[PDB]
DNA sequence: ATCAGTCTAGACATA
DNA sequence: GTATGTCTAGACTGA
């Protein structure tokens, strides 16, 4: 929570480098998922629910598994993860996939998921 | 020319234009140098203009562009606006000469980027 | 329609 | 076998 006041302020914050290109991430995944019925609303659910139960949200695993947007690659899963739960996430070596998911970045199939919540944070 | 002159050049800022050419010359030696006799023949060709001779070649593109520095163009164009025609238009004002055996036109495997294959026109 | 421009997966290179 | 970053043809998108 957060004072009406302060939030105006905020309104006004600079977004630094990293939060530009967080949405510059976001933005790129929302292009592909408006393509498939269900799944941005899928997303929201996720993302809006955290305790019940979502399904997989997709988009095409490229062969080295890395994601470009605008001149930086990473891992998809990561960079969404880093997105909406941890945002000083290390690598993929801090993430396992729950059983839940049927899609997740290891399992090297058409489709990866990035469904945050399909995923748990560990260490290595 | 002068000495002090060309000293004082020596320091002048290149603008955006100059220092894209410079990148597009490197991205051009980065696949001549794989090819033996290319910087050789291109190199003939810019410094003994009067005296014929031979193709010297890239791969084409599918559309024909090539890239360089997220800046798109068409390769003879880019090159001849490097080596002769720094004003030059566009591929309109461009006809090759007869000698040239991979002119942009012929849409080959290879298009030839020797400057003095080609003759500028109007259109 | 050419034409012109943006974005990135795949290739490739510097580690 | 990793990994990290760069470049650009091709795919795509608007005049
Ligand atoms: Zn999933
Ligand atoms: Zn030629």
């Amino acid at each position: 929570f957060t004072s009406p006041a302060v939030k105006r302020l905020l309104g006004w914050k600079q977004g630094d480098e990293e939060e530009k290109w967080a949405e510059k991430a976001v933005d790129a995944l929302v292009k592909k998922l408006k393509k498939k019925k269900g799944a941005m609303e899928e997303l929201e659910k996720a993302l809006s629910c955290p305790g019940q139960p979502s399904n997989c949200v997709t988009i095409p695993r490229s062969l080295d598994g890395r994601l470009q947007v605008s001149h930086r690659k990473g891992l998809p899963h990561v960079i969404y993860c880093r997105v909406w739960r941890w945002p000083d996430l290390q690598s993929h070596h801090e993430l396992k996939p729950l059983e839940c998911c049927e899609f997740p970045f290891g399992s090297k199939q058409k489709e990866v998921c990035i469904n945050p919540y399909h995923y748990k944070r560990v260490e290595s």
